């Protein structure tokens, strides 16, 4: 039987990230994370501002911000609390532990200063996950593990999927779900987060591939819609927004029943 | 028919950067490449400086820089040109196309700016390839694809190892090659470089695994072996490169014959 948000952040072997991720979720009634993909702190910043009240998450991928600082990031986190939702940096690790653990405290960035939640695929061997919790279990934080990818010729399938599962369930004092397109995993104190999703169908011409909220939360059980260009390419931002919530929302409660 | 780096270098199919690569590799008998894993810019450019002569590439983890600056990366151009090595960036780019695109040319770090090479995992398929590739063609830059891996638990294995390989062949006007352990493809045109050597036997103790120069290019087939620690971590860098050097250019003349 499916459990409500609010009752999953209740587990007891719940990842506190998770714990405070869903409820949030319940409280806001949102399972909408946007993809703030900008060039520019200000509008990072903006969006943030704006959209904060309908997100229950903000995915960040600060390497392409032009002016990047980190008074950016204190300021993004004031947000972040202000609006209540947590901030997840889709930074996509994938090397070696030695050096993933380096690239997560280190350098200009400094991401695990700032991000409740990262990701990593799983391509190395659980050495990624290993490097990573060194520095993230200190700072409290989660990862997610990307089992499967939105887009097209994507490898993340069959048995690699599995072993995504597998590192995942061998480390849930750190790990705390997955970017997937679908549930992946029985157990209900991992999240699921699906990215490749707006209204429409399609794609983008550099092999992005689109479903829409009802498909991913309703029919494929996934918990969150990662959302960017269906959002921020809309005339009329703050109506998208709540048009993915809505969308995303109800999928949520029918699968509830 | 095993042929030299320099005959490589004019190969009909040969990428320019292969080209100018395989040409100073063959005047400089060197085909090591520095894994340049330190925090400091005024380290990375002492290593650089010193050690400029021994190699053919350095590479770089431009993200574990504490004050990384584009002048840094100035004067890391001026001392490429002045020794005659490429600068590889090892950001390991595994996203969507669209994402990619902009995570190479954008940002604080402008890699397309400075760097010779890059790499990127095969796990999104080939929308990876054809993003980098909209910034790094004009460029003249290259990339390189993530085949296998040197980490305990590597899911770059089997078909994975094959996509990898087909990714490549297919996209040859801007991939020049593979991160691997072995020959993974008998095209001449391609470079393998292979991370995870060291002299002496062992790993880490976040799943790093080593081989000797001696099986990975004598036995194993490859072309560059990638070092950090195994130099980084010697009291005396430039002796260590050295018989890096050594050791990778002999095992490279036994195949020849
Ligand atoms: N998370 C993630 C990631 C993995 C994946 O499998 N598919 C994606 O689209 N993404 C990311 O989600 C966002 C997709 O945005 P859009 O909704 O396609 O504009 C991008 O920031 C992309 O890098
Ligand atoms: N290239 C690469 C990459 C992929 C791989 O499969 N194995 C690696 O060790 N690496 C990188 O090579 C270097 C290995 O360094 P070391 O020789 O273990 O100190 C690191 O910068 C690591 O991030």
């Amino acid at each position: 039987m499916e459990l409500s948000f609010g009752a999953r952040a209740e587990l007891p072997r719940i990842h506190p990230v998770a714990s405070k991720l869903l409820r949030l979720m319940q409280k806001k009634e949102t399972n909408l994370c946007l993809s703030a993909d900008v060039s520019l702190a200000r509008e990072l910043l903006q969006l943030a501002d704006a959209l904060g009240p309908s997100i229950c998450m903000l995915k960040t991928h600060v390497d392409i911000l032009n002016d990047f600082t980190l008074d950016v990031m204190k300021e993004l986190i004031t947000l972040a609390k202000c609006h209540e939702f947590l901030i997840f940096e889709d930074r996509k690790f994938a090397d070696i532990g030695n050096t993933v653990k380096k690239q997560y405290e280190g350098g200009i960035f400094k991401i695990a200063s700032w991000a409740d939640l990262v990701n990593a695929h799983v391509v190395p061997g659980s050495g990624v996950v290993k490097g990573l919790q060194e520095v993230g279990l200190p700072l409290h934080r989660g990862c997610l593990l990307i089992a499967e990818m939105s887009s097209t010729g994507s490898l993340a399938t069959g048995d690699y999927t599995r072993a995504a599962v597998r590192m995942a369930e061998e480390h849930s004092e750190f790990v705390v779900g997955f970017i997937s397109g679908s549930r992946v995993s029985m157990k209900p104190e991992f999240l699921h987060l699906t990215p490749g999703v707006q209204l429409e169908a399609g794609g983008d011409n550099l092999g992005q591939q689109y479903n829409s909220p009802q498909e991913v939360i309703g029919k494929r059980g996934s918990d969150i819609i990662i959302v960017g260009r269906g959002i921020i390419s809309a005339a009329d931002r703050l109506e998208a927004a709540e048009m993915y919530r809505k969308a995303a929302w109800e999928a949520y409660l029918s699968r509830l029943g």
